[PDB]
């Protein structure tokens, strides 16, 4: 049971409110638009179809009613364009903000685009939600803002030197939004997300994520590679209960707001043991090599949600065996 | 005496090398413009006459030989286009970037600006040197990147949280020249500025200096307002000083890169204390309002400048009330 977030979920289907998303048409963000959606919430969303996909879109229209696909106001558009971000914002009450050009690698090949959309872009998103004067703003954050940090697990207020230039970009982000709480009273909520994992997460290209890109190579009989000896480490987190904290951090008392929260589920999974484990659970469902290590990739991550458990009430329910379970059917689906 | 930046100086003399100097119209960049010339440097420019003056290039023109203003290459352009930054880069040795926009008032009014131009501008540049592969890559850093942290004198390894969009900005050039040193090898110095004064800083201009704002106002018989009480400190720091860390980190030993310097004389002055020594170095050349404090004002604010001292060998030589006397003709030269 997740006791919080079922109440406050009832809150919002009685009293429906105005939502942005931003990266709308992206692996979290489309997974936070079917699920308000599903709350009878208006949204709004905002894509520019870099990594995300209309795909993704027709996807959830058919996952909920029409009546519910029917409050979704959908904006192709750019967060590096201040003009698009202020037009998005009329009227908004609440923002999720997961607009971003993610990964290690992408942003230390091309440091300059990923700072423009991962800066720039959030400092746009920010300052136009704080001008339009929404209820709450909510925003992803990274992991790897711990860097070099070597204490397990990680705790909030403890980070080390960031590592690659997208470790650099998420901590501003953190940095602007408490300049922005001191300097106008605008207080928001920064989730720290630990490997996020599920539905819709893209398989496909050369930055894809470990899970998806291991899943449709097993399913392809194609090698599984590994980068360096296996024993890397991660708090692999499934979308469920992403979706739990940014809906948590919206409606947040004002005391729980300005804060960093890790949202993971506090366990360890090596590269080793997750081959095994995708492999096992698509198994199940009737169907290796070693190279180098990733450059600016982080040794080990655990997170510690204590913090989000105590101020939001945060109850992790899905750890990584169940949402491997959960995913694989949708991966089938989506390759064939 | 100045030994090792007087034996930096006579090296150049014989043995020029190509400078590229970003903000060269403002007020820094103007003066080690001046000095560059002086030591027939071959020099690049490139500004936007944001908040510099073609006024400030013409006075350097006056001040050099023809045949040594016949060396300088000036592009009017932007550090926010890249292109133009790659452009200007071709051939450099030595960069001095210090374009930027100033002014924590500015950065609250307008932090989108300050965020292009300081954020996205600086990392133009550092990406184009990097990939240009210059010799020495020197930034204009900031006294702000302490933020609220107690400790005075104030030392280079301890900082706290920075109080404005703009001293997110300064911290930010710091993280991101720290990435590049770990993921490409290139090693940036970074100048903590602290209140730098002296010939060509704008006395006119909302966000205008206390020293050049006051000597107008003296000269005028206009108001001179104190923001508090009076005993408010600054480290004043004559721009000679501030040339000379200029050129000895251009020129420093590998092991003295990648580092953060303090740049100032060490020395605490109260704005009191200031408005007698502008008044007294005034007089000698024959020619009082209290209101609220600045809201988000510094306190105190004194460097200590030991690690400069040791690792570049500096040498603090021009205190306040020397350099007031040295810059005051300029002021009334300019006002008259
Ligand atoms: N997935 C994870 O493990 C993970 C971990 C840490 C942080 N994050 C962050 O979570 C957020 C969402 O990530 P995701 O995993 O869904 O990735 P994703 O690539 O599926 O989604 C990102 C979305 O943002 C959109 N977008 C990118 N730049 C844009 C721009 N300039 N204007 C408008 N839209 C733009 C893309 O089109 C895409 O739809 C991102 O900030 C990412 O950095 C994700
Ligand atoms: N003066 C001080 O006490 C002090 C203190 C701390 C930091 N600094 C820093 O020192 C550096 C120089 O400052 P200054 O006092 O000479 O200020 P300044 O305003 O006199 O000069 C800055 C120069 O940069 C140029 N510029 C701004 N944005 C630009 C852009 N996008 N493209 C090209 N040119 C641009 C302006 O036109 C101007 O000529 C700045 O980085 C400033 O933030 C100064």
């Amino acid at each position: 049971y997740m006791s919080r977030y079922e109440e406050i979920t009832q809150q919002l289907i009685f009293s429906p409110k105005t939502w942005l998303i931003t990266g709308v048409a992206g692996f979290i963000g489309s997974n936070l638009l079917e699920k308000l959606l599903k709350l009878n919430q208006v949204v709004i969303g905002l894509d520019n179809f870099s990594t995300g996909h209309q795909y993704n879109l027709d996807e959830v229209k058919t996952l909920v009613s029409t009546e519910q696909w029917s409050r979704f106001c959908f904006i192709e558009g750019d967060i590096r364009d201040l003009t698009t971000c202020e037009q998005v914002m009329k009227g908004v009450d609440h923002v999720l903000h997961q607009a971003a050009l993610g990964s290690v690698p992408r942003s230390i090949v091309d440091p300059i685009t990923t700072n423009a959309t991962n800066i720039t872009g959030f400092l746009n998103i920010l300052h136009a939600a704080k001008n339009a004067q929404v209820q709450s703003f909510t925003y992803a954050a990274s992991s790897s803002t711990y860097g070099d940090h070597p204490a397990l697990p990680k705790v909030e207020e403890n980070i080390g030197n960031p590592l690659s230039p997208y470790a650099v970009t998420k901590y501003v982000n953190e940095i602007y939004a408490q300049v922005y709480a001191r300097t106008y009273g605008f207080k928001t909520i920064g989730l720290r997300y630990f490997n996020v994992f599920g539905r819709r997460q893209d398989p496909n290209g050369a930055y894809a994520a470990v899970i998806p890109k291991w899943t449709a190579a097993m399913l392809k009989g194609d090698d599984v590679y590994i980068n360096g000896d296996g024993e890397t480490s991660r708090d692999f987190c499934y979308i469920d209960n992403v979706i739990q904290m940014n809906i948590l951090s919206a409606l947040a008392k004002d005391s729980a707001k300005d804060n960093i929260y890790n949202v993971a589920v506090g366990d360890r999974t090596t590269l080793n043991e997750l081959s095994g484990y995708i492999y096992d659970e698509l198994n199940l469902i009737h169907h290796i090599k070693y190279r180098e290590f990733r450059s600016g990739d982080v040794r080990h991550s655990q997170a510690d949600v204590t913090k989000a458990i105590d101020l939001l009430k945060y109850r992790p329910n899905i750890k990584i065996r169940e949402g491997l379970r959960l995913s694989m059917p949708w991966y089938v689906r989506f390759l064939k």
